[PDB]
């Protein structure tokens, strides 16, 4: 209340004290939930924000990357007044940034704005991320690559238009190649991407076959790792949800009996999603995948 519109004065403020101070405080506010969140909006932050994404003050730009990704935590109209406010384009050139800091804050408030719904997706990949994000699949930087994974697994937790541009983009084979990886963390992110584009159509499943998925995810299904598992079972169940060039492709690579042995399995959400996978492959009809999309937050 009476004190935001104080703090989004200040965020002109010509003593950069006060400036920073009402910027950190309007990163925090927005960390409390969506309610909170449109409060920031309507005092009308967003338009200093997004001008700040522009400060050559580093200090000023990481919190201004953290107060709008905050804000893109929030419901998917919120996360329209972010792009509404001009954020994107500001966001895809911090994709060029050598400073990995800033880089870092930058791909996850992108990724937050792709959370949203298909049209918000859509202004992400017409602001053109895409490129960039497939570029960063090759690099060495943990984190750096950690981040570009999970805005391009929401990109294509979209429609199937926007499933189509991260094909085009040409990010299938780099995330079948991270199927290798021995980090459980870019493992299990690599793992959401393909699962989600296998959430689209049949020939987007059929993309993420004849780029060599399968055999690395049926070998998965022998990890002793329960959220790994999980996580190939899920690609799997997805890709079994095609049609019948696609269910075919699934019992090709040896699937059938490592699906019905995990039925087996002591823990109850293994089992049930083996015999989910297994039902599907051995049905005549299609469809049943699943998206997911992340959110996340930057508290200062
Ligand atoms: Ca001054
Ligand atoms: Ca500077
Ligand atoms: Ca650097
Ligand atoms: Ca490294
Ligand atoms: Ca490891
Ligand atoms: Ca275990």
């Amino acid at each position: 209340g009476s004190e935001l519109p104080q703090m989004v004065q200040q965020l002109n403020s010509p003593d950069q004290q006060e400036l920073q101070s009402a910027l950190r405080k309007l990163q925090q506010i927005a960390m409390g939930g969506n309610e909170q969140i449109q409060a920031v909006i309507d005092a009308g932050a967003l338009p200093a924000l997004v001008q700040l994404l522009s400060s050559p003050n580093e200090q000023i730009l990481a919190s201004a990357l953290g107060a709008l990704a905050n804000i893109a935590s929030g419901g998917n109209e919120q996360i329209q007044a972010v792009i509404d406010a001009g954020a994107l384009p500001a966001l895809v050139q911090l994709l060029s940034s050598p400073n990995e800091q800033i880089l870092q804050f930058a791909l996850i408030a992108l990724a937050n704005i792709a959370s949203g719904g298909n049209e918000q997706i859509q202004a992400v990949i017409d602001a053109g991320a895409l490129p960039a994000l497939v570029q960063l699949l090759s690099s060495p930087n943990e984190q750096i690559l950690q981040e570009a994974l999970w805005a391009l697994s929401n990109i294509a937790s979209g429609g199937n238009e926007q499933i189509q541009a991260v094909i085009d983009a040409g990010a299938l084979p780099a995330l079948v190649q991270l199927l290798s990886s021995p980090n459980e963390q870019i493992l299990q992110e690599a793992l959401w991407a393909l699962s989600n584009i296998a959430s689209g159509g049949n020939e987007q499943i059929q993309a993420v076959i004849d780029a060599g998925a399968l055999p690395a995810l049926v070998q998965l299904l022998s990890s002793p790792n329960e959220q790994i598992l999980q996580e190939a079972l899920w690609a799997l169940s997805n890709i079994a949800s095609g049609g019948n060039e696609q269910k075919q492709a699934v019992k090709e690579a040896g699937a059938l009996e490592k699906l019905e042995q995990l039925q087996s399995h002591e823990n109850e959400k293994i089992q049930k999603e083996a015999q989910e996978a297994l039902e599907k492959l051995q049905s005549h009809g299609s469809g049943g995948s699943g998206k997911r999309k992340r959110k996340a937050k930057l508290s200062f």
